[PDB]
C-alpha cells in the first residue's frame, strides 16, 4: 500500500525521521522543565525562565516541521512516548545551561547520523532539508549555549548568586 | 523544607496538579497526532489539520498555566512521560471528532475530581483557579465538539467523503 | 437518550435552570410594563420609562444566557407561559422603584436557591456560572434600586410630583 | 376618566391593539424557542439559531411599537400572559421554517382584522400606522419564509442533513 | 432596622468584613512606613521606596473595595484605629521584603478565614467576591515577595550593600 | 548619631512634623469615613461620596509630603496609630460638611502652631514649606466648606432631603 506521493524515500529514512520527531519533542520537554525550574520561588530568575520557554517552543516547531516532512514525502508518522527529562531540579543557571549544551550536542549528533543515512540512500531532498532547516540552527544554538556557559563561569557562577542574577538581567534580559 | 510561599496548599492538591499537568500535555499530544493525520496525502483535510493543531497548542498553554500555578502556590512540579496517543490512524474526520469529544470529557472528569479535592481541603484559591481558567473552557470545548460530531453525522459522514470535505470548508474554514 | 455532551449535570439542576429562565423572562416583562406606564400621557416621566426599558432588555439577555447554558450542559430547555405582571398601574415613580427592588430581591433568592442546589449536587461549573454572571449583577441592581428608593423618599415622593420630575432629570437622565 | 390626548380612538380599537401586543410578544417567544432549538448540541445549526433570534428581537420591537401607539392615542395598555410556544422540539430546519411561515400568516391575519376594525371605526391614523409599520413587513416576512421553505424542500430537506447544513451556510450565513 | 438591600448577609460576615477593612488599612500603613524608610538619606534606595509606596496605595484600594462591598450588601461599616506598624526601622531591603512577605501571608490567612465563614454561612456572593478580587492577588503578591527575598539572599544581602543597590536598579527599577 | 544632611532643624520641629503627619492621616481617615457614609443605601448621595473621597486622597498626599520633608531635613519619621473618626454616622450632608469645616479649622490651627514653632527656631526653610504647600490650601478648603455649609443651610438642609439631593447634583456634580 504505497503512498501515491512517495518517491526516493527509503524506509530506513522514514523511520529515522520518526525517531528524530521524538527527540525534538523530548528536547521541547527538557526546556519546558528547565523553564519552570527558574520560575520557582526559591530560584526566581525570570529571564532564564523565559529563555528556556522560548527554546521549548522552538523545539516543538522543529518537531512539527519533521511531521510535515514525513507527510510531504509519503512516509507515515509513528509517535512514541515523550520521556520525562533526566533531572527535576537543575541546580543553578550554569548547570542548566551546561545541560542544554549537552542536549543540543546530542540532538546535533542525531541529525548528523540522519544526514549520513540520507546520503547513504542517495536522498538529496532529505539532505537539503536537514541542512537548510536543522544543521546551522544547531550550530548556532550550540555556540550560543557555549557562550552563555563561558560568561556564567567567568562571572563566578554557580557559587555567586550575584553572577547568575546579573547574567539574567544583562544577557537574557 | 517548606516553600516560603506555601500556604493552605495540601500535598494531595500538589500531587493532583502534577497529574493534571501530565493529562494536559497528553491532550496536546493527542491533538498533535490528529492534526498531522489530516495532513497526510491520503486524508488531505487541511482545516481539520489546522483545527486540531490549534487545539494542540491550546492544551500546551493549559499545561503551562498549571505549572505556573504549582510554583505560585509553592508546590514542586514533577513531570512524567507524556504517553503516545492511543491511535496512530484516526479513520475519518468524524471519528477524530468523536475521539476528541471523549478526550475532552475525560479531561473534564479529571478537573472535576481535582475541584472536589480542593473543596475537601478547603482551598478556595485552587477552586477559583480551576473554575476560572478550566471548567467553562472544557464545557465550551465539549459543546463545540458535540456540535461538530452532530453536523458530520447529519451530513452523512464518515461514508460521504463529500460531507467531510464540505465540513472542512464551511465549519473549519 | 442522554446528550453526548452531558456531564455532571443533575436533572434537578436542569429543571431549576428552566425555572430560572421563566423567572428572568417574567422580570423582563415586569420591567416592560413599568417602562410603558411612565410613557403614559398622564405619567409622562421619560427617563423612568427609558430606565425600565433598559432593565427589561437586560433581563431578556439574562434569560438568553441561561438558555445558552442549558444547551452547553446538554440539558433541554422547557419553556412555560410568561405570566403578566401583578400590577397594570404602578402608581408613582417611587412605587415602581419599590416594586423593582422587591422583584430583584425575589430573583436573587431564586438564584441563591439555585446555587445551593448546584452546591449540593457538586456542580462547580454551574456554581461558577451563577456567581460570575448573576450574583454580583443582582447585588448591584438591588443596591441601585435601594439608592433610588431612598433618594425619591428623601426628596418627598410620591406626594411631590416635583420630586419625581427632578429625579427623572438628574438621576435617570 | 378619559385621557386628555384621546381623539377618534374607539374602545374596540384600543382593545384590539392590546390583543395585537400579546400576539407580537407571543411571536417573539416562538422565535426565541426556535432559536435555541438550533443551538442544541444534537441539532447544531448556528445560522438557523441566529436567524430566529434576530426574528425574535424584531417581534419584541413590533410589540414595543404597539405599546407606544397605545399611549400615543391615549388608550391603556393591558398585558396578558405570553403563552409558551406550541412545540418544544421543532424537528428540523424545514419544519421550523414551515412553522414560522404559518405563524407569520396568522399574525398577518390578525393585522388585517385590526385594519378592518380601524376602517370600520373611521380611524385613518390607525389604518396608516398599521399599513406603514406592519403590513408590508409581514408581506416581506412571509415571502422570505416561503422562499426558505422552497429552497429547503428543493434541496431535499428534511431527510438530507446535508441540505439543511448547506442552507444554513449559504442562505442564513 | 434592617437595610432594604440586605439579603443572605450574616451578621458574622458583616463583622468579619469590618475586621478585614482594618487589616487592609493596616497593611497600607506598614507599606507606607517601609516606603519612607528607603527614602531616608542613610538608606537611599529609591526604587524600594517607590515599590512599597505603590503597594501601600494598592492596600488602600483593597480597603475601599471592602467598604464598597459592605454597603452593597447592606451592612454597616465600623472603623477602628489603624495601628502603627510594628517597626520604625526596617533594617535593610531584604528585611523589609521578608516582613512584607509575612504581612501578606497574615493578610491571606485572614482572607481564608473570611472565606470559610462565608462558606459556612452559605453566602456565595461573598465567596465569589473574595475569590475574584482578593485570593489570587494575595497568591501573586506572596509569590513576588518570595521571589524578591530569594534574589536578595542569593545576591548576598543584607550584608552586601552592592546587592541591595543593584536589585533596586534591576528588579525594582 | 546625627544625619549627614541635618542643618538648622530643631528637635522640636522634627517632633512637631511627626505630629502633623499623624493629623493629616487622621484627616484622611475622617474623610474616608464620611465618603462611605454617603455611599450607604439609606443615604445615597454619590457626589457627596466622591467629594469626600477626593478630600481623603488629598490628605494622604499632604501626609506623604510631610514624610518626604522629614527625610529631606534629616529628621526621623515616627508614626503613631491613626485614630478612628469621632462619628460612625454623620447624619446628613450638611452635618458632614460642618464637621469637615471644623476638622479643617483644627488642622489649620495645628499648622499655624507649627509655623510659630518654626519661626521661634529660626527655620525659614520650614516656614516656607508650610506657607507654600499648606497654609493657602487650608484657607481655600475652609472657604469652600464654608460656602457649602451656607448653600446647604440656605437651601433648607438638613430637613429638606430635596435640598441635599440638588446640592449633590449641582455643586458636587
Ligand atoms: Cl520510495
Ligand atoms: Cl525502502
Ligand atoms: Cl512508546
Ligand atoms: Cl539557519
Ligand atoms: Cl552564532
Ligand atoms: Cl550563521
Ligand atoms: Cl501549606
Ligand atoms: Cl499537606
Ligand atoms: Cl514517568
Ligand atoms: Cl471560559
Ligand atoms: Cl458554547
Ligand atoms: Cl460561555
Ligand atoms: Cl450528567
Ligand atoms: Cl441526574
Ligand atoms: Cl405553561
Ligand atoms: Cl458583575
Ligand atoms: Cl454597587
Ligand atoms: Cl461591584
Ligand atoms: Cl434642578
Ligand atoms: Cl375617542
Ligand atoms: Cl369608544
Ligand atoms: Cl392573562
Ligand atoms: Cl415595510
Ligand atoms: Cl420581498
Ligand atoms: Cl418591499
Ligand atoms: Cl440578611
Ligand atoms: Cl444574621
Ligand atoms: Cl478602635
Ligand atoms: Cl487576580
Ligand atoms: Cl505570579
Ligand atoms: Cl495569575
Ligand atoms: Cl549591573
Ligand atoms: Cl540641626
Ligand atoms: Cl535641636
Ligand atoms: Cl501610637
Ligand atoms: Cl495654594
Ligand atoms: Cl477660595
Ligand atoms: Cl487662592
Ligand atoms: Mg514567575
Ligand atoms: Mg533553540
Ligand atoms: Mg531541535
Ligand atoms: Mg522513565
Ligand atoms: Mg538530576
Ligand atoms: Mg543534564
Ligand atoms: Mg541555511
Ligand atoms: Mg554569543
Ligand atoms: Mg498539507
Ligand atoms: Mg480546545
Ligand atoms: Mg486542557
Ligand atoms: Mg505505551
Ligand atoms: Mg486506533
Ligand atoms: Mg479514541
Ligand atoms: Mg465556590
Ligand atoms: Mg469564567
Ligand atoms: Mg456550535
Ligand atoms: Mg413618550
Ligand atoms: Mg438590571
Ligand atoms: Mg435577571
Ligand atoms: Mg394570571
Ligand atoms: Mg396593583
Ligand atoms: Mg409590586
Ligand atoms: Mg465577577
Ligand atoms: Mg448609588
Ligand atoms: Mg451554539
Ligand atoms: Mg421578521
Ligand atoms: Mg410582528
Ligand atoms: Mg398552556
Ligand atoms: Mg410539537
Ligand atoms: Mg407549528
Ligand atoms: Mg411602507
Ligand atoms: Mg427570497
Ligand atoms: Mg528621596
Ligand atoms: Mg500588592
Ligand atoms: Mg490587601
Ligand atoms: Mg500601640
Ligand atoms: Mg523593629
Ligand atoms: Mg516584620
Ligand atoms: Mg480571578
Ligand atoms: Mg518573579
Ligand atoms: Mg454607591
Ligand atoms: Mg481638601
Ligand atoms: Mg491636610
Ligand atoms: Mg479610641
Ligand atoms: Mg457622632
Ligand atoms: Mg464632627
Ligand atoms: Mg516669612
Ligand atoms: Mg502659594
Ligand atoms: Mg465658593
Ligand atoms: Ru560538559
Ligand atoms: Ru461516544
Ligand atoms: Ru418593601
Ligand atoms: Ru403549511
Ligand atoms: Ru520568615
Ligand atoms: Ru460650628
Amino acid at each position: 500500500s504505497t503512498s501515491q506521493v512517495r518517491q526516493n524515500y527509503h524506509q530506513d529514512s522514514e523511520a529515522a525521521i520518526n525517531r528524530q520527531i521524538n527527540l525534538e519533542l523530548y528536547a521541547s520537554y527538557v526546556y519546558l522543565s528547565m523553564s519552570y525550574y527558574f520560575d520557582r520561588d526559591d530560584v526566581a530568575l525570570k529571564n532564564f525562565a523565559k529563555y528556556f520557554l522560548h527554546q521549548s517552543h522552538e523545539e516543538r516547531e522543529h518537531a512539527e516541521k519533521l511531521m510535515k516532512l514525513q507527510n510531504q514525502r509519503g512516509g507515515r508518522i509513528f509517535l512514541q512516548d515523550i520521556k520525562k527529562p533526566d533531572c527535576d531540579d537543575w541546580e543553578s543557571g550554569l548547570n542548566a545551561m551546561e545541560c542544554a549544551l549537552h542536549l543540543e550536542k546530542n540532538v546535533n549528533q542525531s541529525l548528523l547520523e540522519l544526514h549520513k543515512l540520507a546520503t547513504d540512500k542517495n536522498d538529496p531532498h532529505l539532505c537539503d532539508f536537514i541542512e537548510t532547516h536543522y544543521l546551522n540552527e544547531q550550530v548556532k544554538a550550540i555556540k550560543e549555549l557555549g557562550d552563555h556557559v563561558t560568561n556564567l563561569r567567568k562571572m563566578g557562577a554557580p557559587e555567586s548568586g550575584l553572577a547568575e542574577y546579573l547574567f539574567d538581567k544583562h544577557t537574557l534580559g
